[PDB]
């Protein structure tokens, strides 16, 4: 499968988030078993095999292989060696804080759904993600896309430039994004590649090791030193590698090779032999081993449901066409959950002012059901709550005129008169009884504050530049890798 | 693992069942893709493989596996040929009507809960089954025990007859229980085995195939069909090796092979030349091929917690007694449920009867903390309800303090009364809804009337069991399948 460019997930990915979302699997409480998740993604949303889910929620824990892990995991999870991660009843994992931002406001009809694998559930088509999470973190699928990962402050600023001028160039963009950005840092070779990928879709780079020659001050011995590796290269094959190349002789002048490396940090030792040239041995290694390997960037996502080779432009205008869908459905959506809550709470403020009768006539009321028809028969008095009640900006877009406030009376609808039936005895309270007015009177305040929202594109595009602006400050984080 | 001896299951099997249990994946339910249980099962309570889970939901299902199935599988869960089962998103599951008499009164407080492996969920350490499983469907298991399956009739006979009786014999046993039943029919033969099994835990039958020789009326030509195979016979790899076999020159005589089965019925056919005897030729079949097999028998199960070989009536023994211990767990649970019930119905009678008083407090309480404690702090008069509430003291929970309750034509609210009248909703104080509650009550009070009566005697308790025993057999009970010689 191809990422959606808007969310940068495949459906596996997805399915995963999800399940992690529905179980309150957050950032802020205790880790669960993995297996926990696995269990819940392979009866709901992917029913295709342990294994492949679980090596999906490693992969989205691993610091070397995301950009910005997406899952927080506690446990072994393997290591750049290829080491596997422990069985999924071990390990323990829960949302990393920005998987929340991925996230934010799903349950706000900000995003359509579909069915699950049988019709018995219902899985976002897309998430209503804050974080441009295609470019940051990158994608790859050869059954084809390869899409290196990105600085997210770099790719937050471009985001913005782009708002701030739709006509912005690719050597614009560039100023803000001047390319990859690896988890595993390293250096890129290939500005021309990178602007070619970045105008076209597709170009053509090199990754190269961080490695340095030293010299024994007291011996003059030298010994090359690995620091850093390229994305997606495997330590312990490196290093197999070479050492096949010493003993066939295709690499001359190296005495010994050792992996220094630990949790502190990555260290290939390599010493050289006293007649031979550590810059020229070094060298040898960059042409013959993955210290340096090519890495085709090929930018193919789904848009509009179709595969499309798209360029960094394209990208970054897709990410801000879907905040604004997102932000302007999660407005209305809003707005209209305050309607249909005020619209309740109108009922029950009336029924409050009216408790005598109300009572009177609900005992009299032979089953609940007459009670209803009653309630909704004649228009009731709005005694101390006429000033409170008495614009039409509160009232659901849904509601018929013959209902509500009306010339000094409440005309009930059946479903207010279901939640006047639905009040508990304890509602009859002063604190309580209060507790539902004070709310009235908020969701009024916030009604007229949703409708400025909805009244001003600069208040809505505001509310788009200020979330990407805010992703900055709580994520964004230092570049690793060098643009060479 | 072994069996526990009381439900017949390993923990793995357990787990699974409890999983659709939890789920609600009920026998007159919808069906469920298999996938959501597996998903459940992973993740809850056994995190070692969605394969090894879906393989024990599929044994559960197979009729050729299970004497009487645990799950009700539709779509293509394999074959007495080994095929495999469709994976588990296209194959559609729900409980067996007789696994729910297998987890019959779980949430009654039964069982012993433990931990699952994450210490996050409970699962029942032993199934509160009205099922004698272990013996009707056995188990077998080689890292051992090797309990063949059994008629759900006659294993329920032999419990009845224990029961009536708990000096029985195993002979006494043995008019009930004959022998083994297994799903696939077929016939064995060795009868002082089974009694050897039966009186020690151990012991040696063989499994035939129901196999005749047919002439042909017209040609004079021979034909051996087989109908019936032993238990735990591959039919497909039965067939190829009476093939090489045939190919080794180990077997003369014929001169055709062919599987002519179908939904119909199993048809294996053996044609025979011309010079050869059939009978001959079926002899040496059994001799050498799965045609018939030997069936070690080795009654094994975790019994307090330990291995032991355990003998037929040890087997029933340990069923009744369990049925005891489950009946007595279950009345006690029903008795404080009905109780604690029939207590919160009073305090919202007496409320229905005060309803005026009772909003004038509420509404003069500033919170719902405050209305509580105006309801605690002064009793109740009666009204329309004293002759209902007054009438034994049988009704009252046994944890309630005597300052609480009826008390000389008044009622002392407790707290938790007091908080089930402020959760009230307004739609209770409808005519209906009020008459609903007030027959709850009396309908509460014969219900403890008969737990009562339960409790203070061994007589009626047995008699629960033995009535559902009896009802057991009634609903399930089925006929013989397989041939004792």
């Amino acid at each position: 499968a191809l990422p959606d460019v808007r969310d940068g997930l495949k459906p596996v990915h997805r399915r995963v988030l999800y399940a992690m979302n529905v179980l309150g699997n957050d950032w802020n409480k205790a880790y669960k078993k993995s297996a926990r998740v696995v269990g819940d993604v392979i009866g709901k949303y992917h029913p295709h095999g342990d294994s492949a889910v679980y090596d999906t929620i490693v992969r989205m824990a691993q610091p070397f292989s995301l950009r910005y892990m997406l899952v927080d995991g506690q446990g072994n999870f393997g290591s750049i060696d290829g080491d596997s991660a422990a069985a999924m009843r071990y390990t323990e994992i829960r949302l990393a804080k920005i998987a929340h931002e991925l996230m934010a406001d799903l349950e706000k009809e900000t995003v359509d759904f579909v069915d699950n694998y049988d019709g018995t559930e219902k899985i976002p088509d897309v998430m209503p993600t804050k974080i441009p999470n295609l470019l940051v973190n990158g994608s790859s699928g050869i059954a084809a896309t390869n899409i290196p990962p990105h600085n997210l402050t770099e790719v937050i600023n471009g985001c913005l430039a782009y708002i701030d001028d739709e006509d912005i160039s690719i050597e614009g963009l560039m100023e803000h994004i001047p390319g990859p950005d690896f988890p595993t840092a390293a250096i890129i070779n290939g500005r021309r590649g990178i602007e070619e990928a970045y105008r076209t879709g597709r170009g053509k780079v090199y990754i190269r090791a961080r490695a340095e020659v030293e010299v024994d001050a007291k011996t003059g011995r030298e010994t090359i030193i690995v620091h850093e590796i390229p994305y997606q290269v495997n330590k312990a094959r490196l290093i197999e590698k070479i050492a096949e190349l010493v003993k066939e002789k295709r690499v001359e002048g190296i005495s010994a090779l050792r992996d220094e490396s630990d949790k502190d940090g990555m260290r290939i030792v390599i010493e050289v032999k006293r007649d031979a040239v550590g810059e020229v041995v070094l060298n040898n290694l960059y042409s013959q081993t993955q210290l340096q390997v090519s890495f085709g960037i090929n930018m193919v996502a789904l848009h509009h449901g179709q595969p499309k080779i798209m360029n960094l432009k394209d990208i970054i205008a897709a990410f801000v066409r879907h905040r604004r869908e997102v932000v302007t459905r999660r407005t209305i959506f809003e707005l209209r959950k305050a309607r249909d809550r005020a619209h309740i709470l109108e009922a029950l403020a009336v029924a409050l002012a009216n408790i005598d009768p109300i009572i009177e006539l609900i005992r009299h009321a032979p089953t609940p059901a007459e009670a209803k028809t009653a309630l909704v028969a004649n228009p009731w008095q709005l005694g101390n709550v006429a000033a409170m009640l008495e614009d039409d900006a509160a009232r659901p877009e849904w509601l018929e005129p013959e209902f509500g406030v009306r010339d000094g009376l409440y005309y009930l609808t059946e479903q207010q008169a279901q939640a006047i039936l639905d009040l508990r005895l304890q509602k009859l309270t002063g604190l309580e009884h209060e507790k539902l007015l004070d709310e009235y009177k908020e969701l009024l305040d916030q009604i007229a504050e949703l409708l400025r929202i909805l009244g001003s594109a600069d208040r809505l595009m505001e509310v788009i530049r200020e979330e990407l602006e805010l992703v900055r400050e709580q994520f964004g984080d230092k570049r690793r890798t060098e643009i060479t």
